């Protein structure tokens, strides 16, 4: 999926780190994944507007899951 932003492996959401329409920049932490016992910042692969978040806090993921939305 072009423009989305997906896990890297299975995790559990801590927390979202940016809002819809926020600007963001390659290697910017978008939100916080709990995985491999440790807190994971997951970062933007580039420049870019946030146009949609599509997780939620407590949410289980599994690799390759949408998490972020660019527009
Ligand atoms: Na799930």
């Amino acid at each position: 999926m072009e423009n989305v932003v997906s896990a890297p492996m299975p995790g559990k959401v801590l927390r979202v780190l940016v809002r819809v329409g926020d600007r963001v920049r390659v290697g910017q932490g978008l939100l916080v994944l709990e995985a491999m016992k440790m807190e994971n910042e997951i970062p933007s692969p580039r420049d870019g507007v946030v146009k949609r978040i599509l997780v939620k806090e407590g949410e289980a993921v599994d690799t390759g899951q949408p998490l972020i939305e660019l527009g």
